[PDB]
């Protein structure tokens, strides 16, 4: 059958949320954590720079845990990594950005 449990290094999430923000000038996001890192080893927005593409976005926010962004893995990754991606990210292109993360929280009752 199936063989882990216990611990794992990854693992998709069950309220694993991806959305798409409207590519513009550039992503323009931080981002928190890091193998290396002692907020790591996930990865969580370090906080939305004011004047970005999901700055406008709103559905991301600061201390949220990231899995990838435009077509890369942020799950136990490098600090530098992670932050390498979103300027080494397509960027002035046409298609949006991918952005996939992890969406839960209390609502209602």
């Amino acid at each position: 059958g199936s063989s882990g449990s216990s611990g794992s290094p990854l693992d998709r999430d069950p309220a694993f949320r991806v959305i798409t923000v409207t590519k513009e000038t550039g992503l323009g996001l931080k981002i928190l954590g890091g193998i290396n890192r002692n907020e790591g080893p996930l990865v969580y927005i370090h906080e939305v720079i004011p004047g970005g593409d999901c700055y406008k976005d709103g559905r991301l926010k600061p201390g949220d845990q990231l899995v990838s962004i435009n077509k890369e893995s942020m799950i136990g990754v490098s600090f530098e990594e992670a932050k390498s991606i979103i300027t080494r990210a397509k960027l002035r292109s046409e298609s949006p950005w991918e952005i996939a993360f992890i969406r839960s929280g209390p609502s209602s009752g």
